[PDB]
């Protein structure tokens, strides 16, 4: 049990006569480093060597690495809410758990945000931003089909039917060979996929009840040319974006400022709207994230500033103001300092990119209806594997989801059993 207190954490601070050096890896370089460069300047006894691992499959790989060979491991790494699991179980990542840490930090992080930093009872990581789903949506294409935006995934069927045969070259929308994307879509409709009891005692459900039903409705898309499988991020998709091949794309809302970076182009075109119901129900969202986390191999003399500095990085107001400017005015910030704020929420968009100048009132709606009945799996790595190998390529017009999800369910259930959890699925 860590006995690193929310004291000493503070006393990290305070205490500049000693100084330290901390090791920080992290993918989103460019919209973090500015803020860390301002915990440089404002605590010049930490210095931080801060490391950019490129892109995140990259980042998650490297770490591993150094893991295993229990060499060279950064004292702090950026982590994300649908990837730390794997981590965490395997004893890569601190633990920081215990009562001081636990009453106060819980007071600086909204809710939804906290309770997914923890892991089979221990503390693994400060939430940076919360990644609540929007729908980005190209107004200026569906008003030349007199088409509206669509509320519901009845709604993209039916419209996305008539845009495909009105114009062959544009779809409704994209199903993303992303684990992310993927399994966001599946959680926004309140379908479980699989449920946690303990680290060591699951359940898969990925071929019955409301997945299943999902599942097929997404082949159907597939199928009838409402959604085009593909990947997501990459050049492909870069460039589906500035052709507008995609009248819809439902996502982690960090796109938001990534079209304002990237798709200078669009402005005026686009409105940002709640992702879509599902059968009636009042329409429900994710919110997944990054997290900055402290090794397990952080020296134990170096625990109190590494801890220190993410709780900065991602809770102080002035860090918290600097993810705003040095973001075009805005980055999605799970402290409660950012989610607690009325102004944050009927912040009005000042810039017009967008066409409707309520970004974030869209956005902290979605936040409060993130489906939060939900767990991720402790082998989250070893899922985006049998994704990648067994569910992806069956993302097309003739493809077999249902089938896949089967499949790759039998795979999942043969690794638990592998590697000593219990494990239940639906074909038992
Ligand atoms: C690995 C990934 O981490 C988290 O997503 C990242 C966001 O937290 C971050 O703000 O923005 C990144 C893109 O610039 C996201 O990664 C991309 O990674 C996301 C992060 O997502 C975000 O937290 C934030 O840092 O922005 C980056 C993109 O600039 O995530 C997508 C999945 O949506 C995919 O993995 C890309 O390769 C990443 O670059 C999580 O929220 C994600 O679910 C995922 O775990
Ligand atoms: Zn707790
Ligand atoms: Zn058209
Ligand atoms: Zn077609
Ligand atoms: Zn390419
Ligand atoms: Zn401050």
């Amino acid at each position: 049990k860590s006995d690193v207190t929310a004291q000493d954490v503070e006393n990290a601070l305070t205490d500049t006569s000693k100084n330290v050096e901390l090791t920080v890896w992290a993918y989103s370089a460019k919209q973090m480093e500015p803020t860390v460069k301002a915990f440089e300047k404002k605590y010049p006894h930490i210095k931080i060597n801060f490391v950019n691992t490129g892109a995140a499959e990259d980042h998650f790989t490297k770490f591993q690495n150094v893991v295993q060979a229990q060499k060279d491991i950064p004292d702090v790494v950026q982590m994300s809410a649908n990837k730390f699991q794997q981590f965490a179980v395997s004893g890569a990542l601190l633990n920081f758990a215990n009562d001081s840490i636990e009453k106060a930090w819980s007071k600086l992080y909204t809710k939804t945000a906290w309770a997914q930093v923890h892991y089979a009872g221990g503390l693994y990581g400060a939430p940076q931003d919360a990644t609540p789903l929007a729908n980005y949506v190209r107004k200026d294409i569906l008003d030349e089909h007199n088409l509206q935006v669509p509320e519901s995934w009845e709604d993209i069927y039916n419209e996305g039917i008539k845009l495909h045969k009105e114009d062959s070259n544009k779809y409704m929308g994209i199903l993303g060979s992303d684990i992310s994307f993927f399994t966001n879509l599946y959680r926004s409709v309140g379908a479980r996929l699989w449920k946690v009891n303990s680290v060591d005692d699951v359940e898969l459900t990925m071929n019955s009840g409301k997945a299943k039903e999902f599942t097929e409705f997404l082949q159907k898309c597939l199928k009838d040319g409402v959604l085009e499988g593909g990947t997501v991020f990459t050049d492909e998709f870069n460039r589906s974006i500035n052709d507008g091949r995609y009248a819809t794309f439902i996502n982690e809302n960090w796109m938001g400022n990534t079209y304002k970076e990237q798709n200078p182009s669009l402005k005026g075109k686009m409105v940002v709207a709640a992702p879509p119901s599902w059968k009636g129900q009042p329409y429900q969202s994710s919110s997944v994230g990054s997290m900055m986390s402290v090794s397990a191999a952080c020296p134990k003399e170096k625990q109190a500033a590494a801890l220190a500095f993410i709780n900065w990085l991602d809770s102080d107001k002035d860090a918290i103001q600097s993810w705003q400017d040095t973001n075009n005015g805005n980055f999605f910030m799970a402290a409660s300092v950012y989610q607690d704020d009325e102004n944050q929420r009927n912040k009005k968009e000042t810039d017009g990119y967008y066409a409707n100048d309520d970004v974030n009132a869209v956005y902290f709606d979605s936040m409060d209806k993130v489906n939060t009945d939900w767990e991720y799996l402790p082998f989250m790595s070893q899922v985006e594997v049998v994704f990648n190998d067994v569910i992806v390529p069956e993302m097309n017009e003739n493809g077999d989801l249902v089938g896949a999800m089967a499949k790759a369910q039998q795979k999942l259930k043969a690794y638990a059993e592998d590697n000593g959890f219990k494990v239940t699925t639906d074909a038992d």
